[PDB]
C-alpha cells in the first residue's frame, strides 16, 4: 500500500535549513501555499477554455482555509488542477532541485527565507510551522493520492482509501506545539489581508 | 494572409489606461516580460521531464535582450514553450479579461501600475514604452505566428513567412521617440540587476 521515498539530497538540505534556522517571520508559509493554490486554479481554468469537460470534477474554483484546534491542524483546500502520482514523486522533485540550489546560494549571499517563492520552492516554508504535512490530491487523469512527510529525509505516497474529493489539492499542516497562533481566526485573517489580498479566487476562512 | 481582431472591451480599456496615465516608473515593463519568458522556459522544462522529445526544437533554455538603435527596437527573445494560434487569439484573451477587471478595480482603490503582474496582465505594461509590439512565437504543436498591435482596439495575426526560429517567443518593442533610454547598455543592466536578479535562466544582454 504505502511507498517510501528518499528526498533528493538538496531538498532534504533545504528542509533541515528551514526547520533549524532561527527565523521569527514564520507567517509567510500561508501566502506561499495560497499562491500555489491559485496557480493550480489558473492551470485548470486555462485547460477548461480548450476542453470544457475538465470542469466535470467540480465547476467551483476556490480556496478554503480550515483550522482545527482539536487536531491542531490547518488545512488549505483548493479545487485546482490537482496532481498526478508522477507530479508528487518525480516532476516536483526534479524542478525543485534547480530552485533549491539557487535559493541556498542566495541565502549564503545574505538573502531572506521570505524570498523562498521567487525560487519555486515556497512549499518547503510549511516546515516553519508544521511538524508533518499531508497532501491529498486528485487530478482528472489519475487517482486520488496521499503524500506525507515529517521531513527527516523521506516522504510517503499511497492511494487514498479515504473519503473522495473531486479534482484539487488539500494541504494538511500538523502544527508544531508553539505554532497554535495559526489556528486563531483574527491571526489567519491578518496574514491573508496583508499577503494574499490580490488572489483571483474566493478565499473562505472557516469558523469553528 | 493577415487576420485582424478586435481586443476584448476591458483589455482595450486597460491599454488606453496604460498609454494615457502619467506614470514615470516605466522601467517595470522589462521585469514583466522577463518573468513571462521565465514562466515559458519553466513550462517547456517541466513538459520535457515526462516527454524528452519536446527539446528537439532547441536544447538551450535562455533569455536574450537585443537593443537596436537604428530600428529603435528592444527585443526580448526566449526559447520557452512558445504559443499556438489559439493562445495568441482566444486563450490569452479570456484569461486576461478576469485579471484586467481586478487590476482596474485595484487602481480605482489607489493601487500602482507597478502591481500589474499580480493580476497576470503584465504584458500590457509594454505599451508604457512601445508604440507597436510584434510577437514572433513558435510552439512544437503549431506553426510560427506573428502577432502585432499598435493598440487602438485591434491586433493582427498572420503566419510568419519570415526566418524560422526554433521553439520560443521573440517580443519586439518599437519604442516611443522619448523612450530610447531602454536601448542604452547601462540602463538595461541597471533594470535587470534590480528587478530580475533571481531568474533561473541565463539572461544575455547583447552589445551593438
Ligand atoms: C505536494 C506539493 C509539494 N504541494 C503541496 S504544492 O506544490 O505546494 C501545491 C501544489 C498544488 C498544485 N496542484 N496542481 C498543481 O499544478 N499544483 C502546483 C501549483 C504550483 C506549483 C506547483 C504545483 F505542483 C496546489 O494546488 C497546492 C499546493 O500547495
Ligand atoms: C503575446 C503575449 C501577450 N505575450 C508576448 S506574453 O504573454 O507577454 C509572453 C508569453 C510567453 C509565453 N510563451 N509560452 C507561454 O506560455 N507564454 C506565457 C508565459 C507567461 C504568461 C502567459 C504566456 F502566454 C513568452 O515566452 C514571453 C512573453 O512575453
Amino acid at each position: 500500500e504505502v511507498e517510501t521515498f528518499a528526498f533528493q539530497a538538496e531538498i532534504a538540505q533545504l528542509m533541515s535549513l528551514i526547520i533549524n534556522t532561527f527565523y521569527s517571520n514564520k507567517e509567510i508559509f500561508l501566502r506561499e501555499l495560497i499562491s500555489n493554490s491559485s496557480d493550480a486554479l489558473d492551470k485548470i481554468r486555462y485547460e477548461s477554455l480548450t476542453d470544457p469537460s475538465k470542469l466535470d470534477s467540480g465547476k467551483e474554483l476556490h480556496i478554503n482555509l480550515i483550522p482545527n484546534k482539536q487536531d491542531r491542524t490547518l488545512t488549505i483546500v483548493d479545487t485546482g488542477i490537482g496532481m498526478t502520482k508522477a507530479d508528487l514523486i518525480n516532476n516536483l522533485g526534479t524542478i525543485a532541485k534547480s530552485g533549491t540550489k539557487a535559493f541556498m546560494e542566495a541565502l549564503q549571499a545574505g538573502a531572506d527565507i521570505s524570498m523562498i517563492g521567487q525560487f519555486g520552492v515556497g512549499f518547503y516554508s510549511a516546515y516553519l510551522v508544521a511538524e508533518k504535512v499531508t497532501v491529498i490530491t486528485k487530478h482528472n487523469d489519475d487517482e486520488q493520492y496521499a503524500w506525507e512527510s515529517s521531513a527527516g529525509g523521506s516522504f510517503t505516497v499511497r492511494t487514498d482509501t479515504g473519503e473522495p474529493m473531486g479534482r484539487g489539492t488539500k494541504v494538511i499542516l500538523h502544527l508544531k506545539e508553539d505554532q497554535t497562533e495559526y489556528l486563531e481566526e483574527r491571526r489567519i485573517k491578518e496574514i491573508v489581508k496583508k499577503h494574499s489580498q490580490f488572489i483571483g479566487y474566493p478565499i473562505t476562512l472557516f469558523v469553528e
